């Protein structure tokens, strides 16, 4: 960077220089009138080159050598290392005219040079190191540069009820983990000379997205002081001589969004002094950026860490079958005593090279009784838009890690149910939509749900892992699975098998395999429904990049409301607990045939030969009925994926 | 595209084929229970595979071929060609049980094949291509591709006053020539099968960026149909028979901005009629994106095409000087008898691979009165935030083209004054500055323009082509310059050459080279104003990848006022009309040495030798005095670059 500094006609100019810059230096208007040459000395440390129109030539510290003065006749003055107080930094000029070697007139600029360097975590290693010169951009991808910053939406200590990031202070100095680092690195001499000063600040705009703290240590103990972000725009920074460092701490305040694409910078100025009245001049100015890490899913495919129940105390069998399961893993089952922990809250997480901790997304309206240290909390609430089933969280899912034309999506697909864009459905709201839209690496993908009463794809789909690969299925439900097996069983004699044997509420109606196949309106709503997941399973193959090899179909039924909507007829198996080669599988209480349901017995056929192990779980009996309602709720919190974020290359948006 | 069609147990399933696409189809299902094996037929131009379990294999139209009914075992069915009216295609599926080769059950498949293609021309050509399988992306660059379209801004018929955007209707058919094509082409017999219609149709969001309109030509003469845009989302398209195109034109209404991109999407769906009160089923869907061209500034060393001027009608030598240097080159003179013509408008362009206009961007508040065919306009009007100076289009430039650091700006970047960040002083307006951001080709930068009462960077810079190559100068006003000749004058024995020699209101002040370098007071507001010019100086070279030999300075001298701000002492020689190498230059009134302008004779030394021709300009002596005004304007509209703004490629935002 080459700066302007000029010699002034009769005086003496003084100058703050930074390493890392250069000056130009004009010697001309300083001339007396009629002076025809010039000549210079400088001191040791300052380097001087005459430019005589683009070409530059090295000058001694003391030579007598002279030039005409020209308007094109400059200096390029440098200096490589900052002044302390054994330095006199300068350059001097003399002047001549026609007659005589002896100078008729001095100019000069003496010189006080510093070193100034805004520095943060570029590389993304976890340390901050010296100026990195990609600093000021950030880039995406493995070969990818610049600094990242966490939304810091954990709560440190459970006194205040909100986030961490609501407020402008900082209690406890475990808080200061979650922060990026940046340090004001400067180098010179005991003080600034007359009318200068530091100062780091911020836009309007981005004071609301960030703060920064610096830690003082006085007497009675460590304090935590914010120097910049809301309401804050700058700070004036105290000067110390020498080599000298000041270390502070960033954090996020807000998640990218519509409007606000994640990036917020920070820059320090060297300001100079003028006059009263009048602005200061920024001499110098360094600026870092920093992205605000997005909030991302974990797909089924992850490693289950904790497993969150909702049930009522008394459903016993629920209770007791699904800590058998979770006792054939190594993860902790936390309960809590309908469906609020599926449809009310979505685990994920966020990730900075420092450090990263779970984040639970809430639904538009006890959630917020999940935050925590190292918890943290998200939510979006519609300001004009009606919420809708759609907006709840059973219509909030992502796949795996998926490959579609040579494409790579390493964090998965968000999927969300909606309906046909002609049709004036239901549609999850703009507000959730926009924000998941905006976090960018799970590129979020629209599936047709709104052919179910409540609306949600978890009642259609899922996927779980194949055992000892690293492959996955899409698991489909399927009418014409249904239709087929009750149809063999029928043929085989068993047409007189009852659905439901055991729920006490639903035995005076007496539901066998050949009532549910000789009704024929139910046998019409059900090829309909098949078509709706069938127009499913051609977008998931298209946007997942899926053969129907990926693909497995179990059995399923809907009954059809007066909206022309379906609900389960017998619980949905899909919507499953997957914890690795352990399936949690809600109970379908289907025919009997040999005292085993010949539902489960298909089941476990299709998913037994690859290894993976089914228990059914019953979370109707205690109800001593089936209406299509589930009564329980599960949610699993899963480990981060491996692949970090930022080595993605997204598409331009 | 592979789409899901299910055989139906016992019933014939009948379905619209749309080429390109192919059908996995289910033959399981539809078996009745207890079959074993299946056997198949199909017609000529449908192809069927058998596939089981991903291994495919090729079945002949009519065989004796039986394989294992299994849910792994599936048909795979593709079609190369539109159905016609001589067509039967179908494919039909035996089933057999163990005991006997008589088939038992038979299944089948009636198709009805079509092409749906809607094209656009995406790879910029101007003609409308069959299918361009990158249709629906967008990307930049002189290897990208996808379609654009201009916002249609201009007027063709004067009765109504708005540009021809503001409604929804056609009256001219020159209009149309303004609109991209988009073509539906489409193949297939007499009509399609019951329950199918095609439709075109936007988003909501998109529904104010486009209008889409359809040329009808009944028995009294041709009409516009205004199929899609405002308050019409969809439209139900007439089928016809064999091989049939449709021909829509596209219009933009408006231009890329804060929270608008430019990318508008267009898109035809075949829907299926499922029973009423059920929304139609979309079966397929294809889709074409358009960008909205971005409105582009024409630097000064483009070709001049018209001279736009205002002045009073009795400003005579400006009139006569004006017409003289008009008349050395092949541009027009327009006159109009008051600065607006600089200040209130800007001449802009936008280009399509099919055409392009120029125009006009009206600064916030007759320049509407320019608008005509042809001739577009736009205005950006604060909602909030007051206008102020810096909101004036002398404060709105644009650079040639430049390379800075590796970078390419092939249209050069847009500058405007501001004030330092931390001053609190004037800025332009955000709505304007957000809409210069979002037409992204230009890359705005700003300077710091607040040091000026007027604050306008037209009062301080000017760019000139360096005649007979291919390279420009900067010329910047320099304090520093006047002083120094002025200062020769004097040592030469005319410090008492007066300025403003003629200027009959201003004679009583008999302002002198003695009085003016005398006055001590003003000698250090112009070393202020010097430091004002060189920071700006600085960041010219920064952002503009500037060297000092691409500099050129001429004299100025300011007066400040009470806010600190300055004011032109002579008229500003930077702001100039620039016409190749001839260069219309405010007439300075400077001090006269043998009866020239010293002022005068100093910038001819300067610049003649380039190879630029030279005219001083008077317009002020119809006024008798000068207090730092100018009383005309001047505003050069401009051949367009060569370089198709759509061969960029901008950075990542
Ligand atoms: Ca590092
Ligand atoms: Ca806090
Ligand atoms: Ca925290
Ligand atoms: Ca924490
Ligand atoms: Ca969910
Ligand atoms: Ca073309
Ligand atoms: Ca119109
Ligand atoms: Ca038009
Ligand atoms: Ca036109
Ligand atoms: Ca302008």
């Amino acid at each position: 960077r080459e700066r302007t500094v000029r010699l002034q006609y009769g005086s003496r100019v003084e100058a703050v220089y930074v390493l890392g810059t250069y000056l130009w230096t004009d010697v001309y208007s300083a001339a007396p009138a009629g002076a025809q040459t010039f000549s210079l000395k400088h001191s040791e440390h300052v380097w001087v080159e005459v430019v005589r129109d683009g070409e530059a030539e090295e000058v001694a510290t003391n030579g007598k050598q002279r030039w005409l003065l020209s308007p094109s006749t400059t200096l390029r003055v440098t200096m490589s290392q900052a002044s302390t107080e054994a330095s006199s930094d300068k350059v001097t000029v003399n002047y001549y005219d026609e007659e005589g070697s002896i100078p008729i007139d001095q100019a000069g600029l003496f010189l006080t040079a510093i070193e100034i360097s805004l520095d943060v975590n570029a590389d993304r290693d976890g340390v901050v190191e010296k100026n990195n010169p990609k600093k000021a951009s950030w880039t995406w991808g493995p070969e990818g540069q610049g600094a990242i910053l966490l939304v810091n939406c954990d709560r440190e200590t459970p006194w205040l009820p909100k986030e961490d990031c609501r407020d402008e202070k900082v209690y406890s100095k475990e808080d200061l983990k979650d922060m990026s680092q940046m340090i004001l690195r400067t180098k010179g001499p005991d003080r600034l000379p007359a009318g200068y000063e530091i100062v780091l600040y911020i836009s309007m705009s981005d004071s609301d997205k960030v703060g920064v703290f610096y830690v003082e240590n006085p007497f009675f103990g460590q304090r935590y002081i914010h120097i910049l972000g809301r309401r804050k725009l700058y700070h004036v920074v105290k000067y110390t001589g020498g080599s000298a460092e000041l270390l502070f701490f960033v954090e996020g305040l807000c998640f990218p969004d519509e409007g606000f694409s994640g990036l917020v910078s920070i820059h320090v100025s060297l300001l100079e002094y003028m006059a009263q009245d009048i602005p200061l001049t920024p001499i110098f100015t360094d600026t870092v950026i920093f992205r605000i890490a997005p909030w991302i899913m974990t797909p089924n495919i992850l490693p289950p860490v904790s497993v969150f129940v909702c049930c009522m105390k008394d459903n016993y069998l629920f209770l007791k079958e699904v800590k058998n399961l979770v006792e054939k893993t190594n993860c902790e089952l936390k309960v809590c005593f309908d469906r609020w922990i599926q449809d009310e809250i979505e685990f994920g997480y966020i990730e900075a090279p420092h450090k990263g901790f779970p984040v639970v997304l809430d639904s538009p309206r006890p959630v917020k009784e999940l935050l925590g240290p190292d918890f943290g909390y998200v939510t979006r609430e519609p300001l004009f838009e009606s919420v809708t089933s759609l907006d709840s969280f059973g219509n909030l899912e992502v796949s795996p890690p998926v490959t579609v034309n040579g494409k790579t999506y390493p964090l998965g697909r968000i999927l969300i149910g909606s309906s046909f864009p002609l049709s004036g459905g239901r549609r999850m709201t703009k507000v959730v939509r926009d924000f998941l839209k905006a976090q960018q690496v799970q590129a979020p993908v629209e599936l047709y749900s709104d052919w179910l009463t409540v609306g949600h794809v978890d009642e259609f789909m899922s996927f779980v892992p194949i055992p000892g690969t690293k492959k996955f299925l899409l698991l489909m439900a399927s009418t014409s699975a249904c239709y087929k097996l009750f149809r063999e069983k029928q043929k085989d004699g068993h047409g007189e098998a009852i659905m439901f044997k055991g729920l006490g509420g639903m035995s005076s109606k007496r539901i066998t395999i050949n009532k549910i196949l000789s009704n024929e309106s139910l046998v019409q709503e059900n090829l309909y429904f098949q078509r709706c997941l069938d127009w499913n399973r051609d977008i998931l193959k298209k946007e997942l990049g899926l053969t129907e090899q990926d693909i497995i179909d179990l059995p399923a039924l809907f009954k059809m409301d007066e909206d022309h909507r379906a609900r389960a007829f017998f619980p949905n198996m899909v919507n499953m607990i997957v914890l690795d080669k352990d399936l949690g599988i809600p109970k379908p209480f289907g025919p009997q045939v040999e005292e085993e349901c010949c539902l489960e017995m298909h089941v476990r056929g299709l998913l037994e030969p690859l290894g993976l192990e089914c228990t059914f779980i019953d979370d109707i009996s205690a109800y001593h009925k089936f209406l299509g309602e589930v009564h329980c709720g599960t949610n699993v919190r899963r480990k981060p994926f491996t692949f970090k974020w930022w080595h993605m290359v997204p598409s331009r948006r």
